[PDB]
């Protein structure tokens, strides 16, 4: 249908239209959008991968030291579960979760370029993933909209992680693959919590017009509660975990320039 | 059928060797649907500096061409098709950075700062996974020597971190610097299309490979004129998206929703 041409392609610049575009909430991302069916990842469960060797090991430490200090750190421990508590927490971790997708893509991508080989599907999967995971930024910034001591620490947070992740990426992708498998597996592990915690009654949902971003991001139909919201977000996370722990395994097997075995699902 | 028992099994690497190789998957579905005869018509333009910044973006661009034109050798004789071919192979590694850190450190903002994006991310990675497919294209039809595969790999470094630091302390620099590149590109690939119009080149590769019939949307009666003919609107779309880009930086519009993204809804 588009109407982009030749025409178009001869402007100098569209500076002019932009006044007068609409702020549709599906712009926000690409249409690659996720489809669940409710019933069906309902029974979506909390797995645990094995560590190999040194470097599996490494990297499962790591995840299970930053749970931790973070559980610790920020109370998430004793009192009541709560919705702020929950919200604020999902919150400031997804923000961090957007940046490995990134690093990885975008490393790829150089190595693509710079040896001029075929990447054979790996880029376009971690960039939905970063995408994917910004969307779980964007909605619940919907949800709850933080003060600045948690803004702050949000951009140290991203100037060490970026850090991290991006020369981690560079000495052993197996590595930064493994740590994303296991931060997904505790990802898993938390959502369900809240679900499990709501069909319990001991945190009963007030947040249940559930934002326009995620409506049409997860196709909801209006009548969708915060624990069909979660739910989803949970959903994508047991994928990360498989795709992440699927492609630090690849590594170890010397395929790392081998075909993207979750292109055949599309 | 993508679903909890899917996502519930721990890894997949027991399917790599029965998932076969196939050149639809090299990039994502957003790919170019342009149609012959009518991006015959793109146009060499040419954006007035409007600033400072503007004229130091092109003032570097202009500098590199006749650098590299007369450090290749470009000018030098005849045009030859391998001449042309490893010219735009060097090239276009260099062309994907751009739209990477762009759309790199705007996903960044969006995370940090928790903003929408409107539209951007996309559009400049869509965009480097474009110039990247140019690039597979021309692996295919030359496989370069090892003088030039060195100069490619440490050709990546310097412009990787210049763009780095130069996105982070001015876009719009970058954005007018990738407009005006892609201007610059414009013209090689209508002095290529002309030259084969004249018999000045005679293509040799009138067999467009396979990653380029899927990716443009091609038939395999199409010709290497008609290759350099879909990239070429590649490189006027790079030109109008990142003149705007650039425009809406100039205008303390870049917290605005990227226009394009209507002009295809
Ligand atoms: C807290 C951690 C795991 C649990 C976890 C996750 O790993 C992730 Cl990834 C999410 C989204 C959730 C959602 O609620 C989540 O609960 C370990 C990681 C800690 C850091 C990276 C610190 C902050 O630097
Ligand atoms: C010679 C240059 C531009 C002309 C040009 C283009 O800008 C682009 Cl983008 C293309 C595709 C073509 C077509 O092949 C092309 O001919 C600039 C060179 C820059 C460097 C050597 C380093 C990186 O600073
Ligand atoms: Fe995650
Ligand atoms: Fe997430
Ligand atoms: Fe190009
Ligand atoms: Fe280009
Ligand atoms: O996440
Ligand atoms: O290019």
């Amino acid at each position: 249908t588009p109407v982009w041409g030749h025409t178009q392609l001869n402007r100098l610049s569209f500076l002019e239209t932009v006044p007068v575009v609409p702020l549709r909430v599906s712009d926000e991302s690409s249409e690659d959008r996720p489809t669940w069916s409710l019933p069906d990842i309902e029974n979506v469960a909390i797995t645990h991968k094995k560590p190999n060797g040194l470097v599996d090991t490494l990297a499962y430490r790591s995840v299970r030291t930053c749970r931790w200090l973070f559980d610790t750190f920020s109370l998430y421990r004793f009192g009541s579960i709560t919705e702020s508590k929950v919200i604020s927490r999902c919150l400031f971790l997804e923000t961090v979760a957007g940046v490995p997708g990134m690093v990885g893509g975008m490393l790829r991508h150089l190595s693509s370029l710079r040896y001029m080989t075929r990447d054979k599907g790996w880029i376009n999967t971690l960039l939905v993933e970063a995408e994917n995971e910004r969307m779980h930024l964007m909605t619940f910034i919907e949800l709850r909209q933080p003060g600045l001591p948690l803004r702050v620490s949000i951009i140290i947070t991203q100037a060490i992680m970026y850090l991290f992740l991006l020369v981690a990426y560079v000495i052993s992708p197996r590595f930064v693959h493994r740590f994303v498998g296991y931060l997904e597996e505790e990802a898993v592990i938390t959502y369900t919590g809240v679900m499990r915690a709501i069909d319990e009654g001991r945190l009963r949902p007030t947040k249940n017009d559930v934002p326009e971003v995620a409506r049409v991001y997860w196709n909801l139909s209006k009548n969708a509660t915060f624990r069909d919201l979660i739910n989803v977000i949970r959903a994508d996370e047991a994928e990360h975990r498989v795709v992440n722990h699927t492609f630090a395994d690849m590594h170890e097997k010397r395929l790392q320039n081998s075909v993207n075995p979750f292109v055949v699902l599309k």
